[PDB]
C-alpha cells in the first residue's frame, strides 16, 4: 500500500534487491549516547506500563489483552491463545531486560489496551552473527485499531533496544511489510479428524467421507526411533552440539548458547516439548515442538483447537520423514488436535508423504536495519514464536 510509517525506518523498500554480497546495516556507527531518554508520546488518557512478566497477576493482564486481541485466522473463526506459562516461557529467556516488555495502559480503567515485547538472541544472517532483539507479541486492543498505536509501540520498543547498543531486530508477521527476506507457508498435518471437520478447519467431499478420513488420517502407534524420550537437564550439552551443528547450513538462524538451550528446549507440559535419542552418551536425534491452542470463536461444542506447532527436529539416525512421523506421533500422544509446520529447514520434503494440506496463510520473516539477498524458506533455520 503506502507504508508512510514503514517508509521512514531502516528497512528495504518495496523494490529494493540486494545480492547476496550485500550484508550490512542500513545505518551503521549508531551511537547510544545518541539515543532518545525521553518515552515516545501516547494519546491523552494513556500511559507507558512496564509489565513484570514473572508477578502472575501482570501475566494474567497480558494474557488476557491477547486472549481478547490477538491474531485471528484469515476467516476470523480462530484467535490464537498463547497461554500464560506459554508467555512465561516466551518472555524469559536467558540475559531478558523486563524493560523490553512493555505495555499500553487506559488511564481511566487501569486496563492494559497494547503490548509489544523483546528478547535478546544472536542470530546468524548469511554467516555473519549480530546481536539482535526478536520482536513479538505486538497487540493493540479491538476498540482502539488504525488509530496509529502500533508504530507508536515499535518506536518505543526501538528505543529501548537502542539504549543496550542493539541496533538490529528480527521479527515475523503473517501481513506483507516492506520488505520480506524470507517467505514460508504453513501446512497443517490433522490428527483428531472429526473435530477438525465439524470446527471448519478442514474439509470432506463426495470422494472423502468421514470414515475414509479418518482412516487417511490414522497413526500407527509406535515410533519409528523408539528409544525417543522427553530430553532432561543431562541432554542440555548434547542436544547443543546436535542442534548447533545442524543449524550452521542455514542463512538464518539463532546461534545457542547452553543456557538458551535449555530454556528453549527443557520440556514444560502445555508448552514446549522436546524428544530426544539417545545412543552411546549421544543425542542422535531430537524432536520438538511447541504448544499454541486457538481459542474457537462461538462454537457450542468445543472451545479449543489443541494445536502442535513444529519448532526443531534434526534426525542423524532415521530419514527425515521418518523423525516427522515420529513426531506427528508424539504430539497425538499429547493430546493435540493438529500438528503445524512451516515450509522451513526441511520441512517441505515430508509434507506430501506425510498428508500435510497446505494452509492459507504464508509466515514473511523480516530483518530491522539489515541489508542482505532475499531467500527460500528451506533457507530459513529459525522458528520464532
Ligand atoms: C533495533 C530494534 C528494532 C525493534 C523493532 C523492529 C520492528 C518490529 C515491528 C513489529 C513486529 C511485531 C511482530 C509480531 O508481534 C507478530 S505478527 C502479529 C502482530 N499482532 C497481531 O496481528 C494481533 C492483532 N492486530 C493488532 O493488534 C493490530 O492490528 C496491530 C497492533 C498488529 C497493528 O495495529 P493497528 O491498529 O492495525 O494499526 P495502526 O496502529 O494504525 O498502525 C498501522 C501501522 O502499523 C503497521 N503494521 C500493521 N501490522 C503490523 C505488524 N504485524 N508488524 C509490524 N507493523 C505492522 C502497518 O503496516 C502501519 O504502518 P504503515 O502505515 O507504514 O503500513
Ligand atoms: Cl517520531
Ligand atoms: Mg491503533
Amino acid at each position: 500500500m503506502d507504508y508512510k510509517f514503514w517508509y521512514t525506518q531502516p528497512v528495504p523498500k518495496i523494490n529494493d534487491e540486494f545480492n547476496e554480497s550485500v550484508n550490512e546495516p542500513f545505518i551503521s556507527d549508531n551511537k547510544v549516547e545518541d539515543v532518545r531518554k525521553d518515552e515516545y508520546k501516547l494519546p491523552p488518557g494513556y500511559s507507558w506500563y512496564v509489565c513484570d512478566v514473572k508477578d502472575e497477576k501482570d501475566r494474567s493482564e497480558i494474557y488476557t489483552l491477547l486472549t481478547d486481541n490477538y491474531v485471528e485466522d484469515d476467516d476470523n473463526i480462530f484467535r490464537f491463545n498463547y497461554s500464560a506459562e506459554f508467555l512465561l516461557w516466551a518472555l524469559t529467556s536467558p540475559n531478558y531486560l523486563k524493560t523490553w516488555h512493555i505495555g499500553v495502559k487506559y488511564d481511566a480503567s487501569n486496563k492494559l489496551i497494547g503490548f509489544i515485547s523483546a528478547i535478546p538472541t544472536d542470530i546468524c544472517i548469511h554467516k555473519r552473527t549480530i546481536k539482535m532483539a526478536e520482536v513479538n507479541f505486538l497487540c493493540v486492543h479491538k476498540t482502539l485499531r488504525s488509530k496509529r498505536l502500533a508504530p507508536v509501540l515499535i518506536k518505543e520498543i526501538t528505543r529501548r533496544i537502542n539504549l543496550e547498543n542493539i541496533w538490529q531486530a528480527i521479527y515475523t508477521a503473517g501481513v506483507y511489510l516492506p520488505k520480506p527476506v524470507s517467505d514460508a507457508r504453513y501446512y497443517h498435518r490433522s490428527i483428531n479428524v472429526k473435530k477438525l471437520i465439524e470446527i471448519g478447519f478442514s474439509s470432506l467431499n463426495s470422494r472423502l467421507t468421514m470414515s475414509r478420513a479418518i482412516k487417511l488420517y490414522r497413526v500407527e502407534d509406535t515410533l519409528n526411533i523408539k528409544n525417543m524420550r522427553l530430553m532432561k537437564k543431562k541432554d542440555v550439552e548434547g542436544v547443543h552440539k546436535l542442534l548447533g551443528s545442524y543449524l550452521e547450513q542455514f542463512n538464518l538462524y539463532a546461534v545457542f548458547t547452553k543456557e538458551e538451550i535449555a530454556h528453549w528446549f527443557l520440556p514444560i507440559e502445555n508448552v514446549i516439548y522436546t524428544y530426544v535419542n539417545e545412543e552411546n552418551g549421544k543425542i542422535k536425534d531430537m524432536i520438538s515442538f511447541y504448544s499454541l491452542p486457538s481459542q474457537i470463536l462461538g462454537n457450542d461444542k468445543y472451545s479449543t483447537l489443541n494445536a502442535a506447532y513444529s519448532f526443531y527436529n534434526v534426525t542423524t539416525t532415521a530419514t527425515f520423514k521418518q523423525l516427522m512421523q515420529d513426531a506427528i506421533l508424539l504430539a497425538k500422544r499429547n493430546n493435540f488436535d493438529v500438528f503445524n509446520a512451516l515450509e522451513v529447514m526441511q520441512n517441505k520434503s515430508v509434507f506430501e508423504d506425510l498428508k500435510f494440506g497446505e494452509g492459507d496463510g504464508s509466515l514473511k520473516y523480516y530483518l530491522y536495519n539489515w541489508k542482505c539477498a532475499s531467500f527460500a524458506p528451506a533457507h530459513v533455520g529459525i522458528v520464532l514464536l
